[PDB]
């Protein structure tokens, strides 16, 4: 997260870190057994880390639970990033309390102008590299479909939305991928892609979670 703020420990209780020996992507806990992330974050051997603030220090609220199964969206296209969503099942159920909690799925799609909370452990610089150890947060609005398409001609599908600031300086970034965009207490987006980070006229692009609620529910119900 570039141009954000330190969230505070366990203030984003649905945020998870996906770990394969190291943090590599975010995700969102949607029930005791299941995490939403980006399909482009897929790999084998994932350990889901819940209750994290500093990802390099054991602070006392963590739950580390290996994944049993990952399910990339049936129509994920890694070239275009269309349908950039996957589900990860935990080998055992997480213990839920105020520091580790699921986030609700949306019942309707959010609108341009709505304020959301984007979070993650990704790079905090737009030029060069600095990774935080504690969770960063950014409040940002959803942008109009027209301004999103004008920013990224030929690239924005109906399964994507832009959020952030066209002036630059505030955005998600590498290492945030797969993490949440939460608006009015609902998971509306997944950190997906963008041109660089925090660049002028290059806002963040997010997977539009409301399009996937029926797939998510039916997949969980049978897996
Ligand atoms: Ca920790």
């Amino acid at each position: 997260i570039v141009g954000g703020y330190t969230c505070g420990a366990n203030t984003v209780p649905y945020q998870v870190s996906l770990n394969s020996g190291y943090h590599f992507c975010g995700g969102s806990l949607i029930n005791s057994q299941w995490v939403v992330s980006a399909a482009h974050c897929y790999k084998s051997g994932i350990q889901v880390r819940l209750g994290e603030d500093n990802i390099n220090v054991v602070e006392g609220n963590e739950q580390f639970i290996s994944a049993s199964k990952s399910i990339v969206h049936p129509s994920y296209n890694s070239n275009t990033l269309n349908n950039d969503i996957m589900l990860i099942k935990l080998k055992s159920a997480a213990s839920l309390n105020s520091r580790v909690a699921s986030i609700s799925l949306p019942t309707s799609c959010a609108s341009a102008g709505t304020q959301c909370l984007i979070s993650g452990w990704g790079n905090t610089k737009s030029s060069g590299t600095s990774y935080p150890d504690v969770l960063k947060c950014l409040k940002a609005p959803i942008l109009s479909d027209s301004s999103c398409k004008s920013a990224y001609p030929g690239q924005i599908t109906s399964n994507m939305f832009c959020a952030g600031y066209l002036e630059g300086g505030k955005d998600s970034c590498q290492g945030d991928s797969g993490g949440p965009v939460v608006c009015s207490g609902k998971l509306q987006g997944i950190v997906s892609w963008g041109s660089g980070c925090a660049q002028k006229n290059k806002p963040g692009v997010y997977t539009k979670v409301c399009n996937y609620v029926s797939w998510i529910k039916q997949t969980i119900a049978s897996n």
